[PDB]
RNA sequence: UUUUUUUUUUUUUUUUUUUUUUUUUUCUCCUCUUUUUUUUUUUU
């Protein structure tokens, strides 16, 4: 959300996600547009689990529809 | 009744070349609660 965006900096490399369902933890992925894309669904994949971290890594995927409208 | 003389616009043209997008950072990060997980069936 906004207000825990404007404090990443503004360039903020690293970021988190929050999937959709309960079931899938939360991944640690590398992106530039956080701030303009807050009222959309995104897809993101998986690359590599790693321990030095407690998430697993991965990389943005193509956009989705918009969160309010039915489609 | 007032003669004679005091030069002028730099000279030159017939020289070789075998490279190549960019370029250089920013850390670890607590996802709250009825559950086992339901399940045949038929009309698309």
């Amino acid at each position: 959300s906004k207000e825990e965006v404007q404090s990443q900096g503004k360039n903020a490399q690293k970021i988190l996600v929050t999937p959709w369902d309960y079931r899938i933890p939360k991944i640690r992925i590398s992106t530039q547009q956080a701030e303009t894309l807050q009222d959309f669904r995104v897809v993101v994949r998986i690359d590599s689990w790693e321990s030095t971290s407690v998430y697993p890594n991965g990389h943005f995927v193509r956009v989705l529809g918009r969160i309010g409208d039915l489609e």
